[PDB]
């Protein structure tokens, strides 16, 4: 299976200056839960964001640069690459990557931030109308998640 995983508010914003516009510890638990054990797929500079690979699951990166060799992380340097990579893969972002990615992934699993936020970074537009909703589920929300949000999972009709 090839899915996206996406964060973005009601604008589509997914990023500003190469982080997460909020603060949101349940969506990077939906994301770790999601993911366990199976494959991310992530462009250069997402990477670069997060500063390592993430534990757990096989970290993919994305690069024109013929130099990359980071410990813990496998290089594709193609598109094309990406299909040969076996199990459930997840793309990962950021932007160019999901821009490059909605047409071809099976489904999406999105988590919608319901506010609107500072972006430099957006997730493409896409209808309802060729996706269908296999679920939606209301965020809860604390102390430490006070912005609502909804974890959408999308299949292409
Ligand atoms: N809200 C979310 O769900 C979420 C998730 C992830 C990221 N983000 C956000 O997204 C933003 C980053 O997005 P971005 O588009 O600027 O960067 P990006 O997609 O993370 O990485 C772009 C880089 O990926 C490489 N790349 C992409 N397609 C390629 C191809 N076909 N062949 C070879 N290399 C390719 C290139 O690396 P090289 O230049 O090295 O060649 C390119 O510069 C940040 O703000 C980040 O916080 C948001
Ligand atoms: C150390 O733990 C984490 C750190 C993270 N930093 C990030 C950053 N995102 C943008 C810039 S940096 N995330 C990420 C990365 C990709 C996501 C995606 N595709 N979708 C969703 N919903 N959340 C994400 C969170 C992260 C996810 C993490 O745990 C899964």
């Amino acid at each position: 299976t090839l899915s996206i995983l996406v964060a973005h508010d009601l604008q589509r914003v997914i990023g500003f200056e190469n982080q997460l516009p909020w603060h949101l510890p349940n969506d990077l638990k939906h994301v770790k839960k999601l993911s366990t054990g199976h494959t991310l797929v992530m462009g250069r500079k997402t990477f670069e964001s997060i500063g390592k690979p993430l534990p757990n699951r096989r970290n993919v990166v994305l690069t024109s640069d013929t130099s990359f060799n980071v410990e813990g992380v496998d290089v594709i340097h193609s598109i094309e690459d990406i299909y040969q990579l076996p199990g459930h893969v997840f793309i990962f972002g950021g932007q160019t990557l999901f821009e490059e990615m909605i047409d071809k992934v099976d489904d999406m699993y999105i988590t919608v931030i319901e506010g609107k936020f500072r972006g430099d970074t957006f997730f493409p537009p896409y209808t309802f109308e060729d996706w269908e909703v296999a679920s939606s589920v209301e965020g809860k929300l604390d102390e430490k998640n006070t912005i609502p949000h909804t974890f959408l999972h999308l299949i292409r009709k």
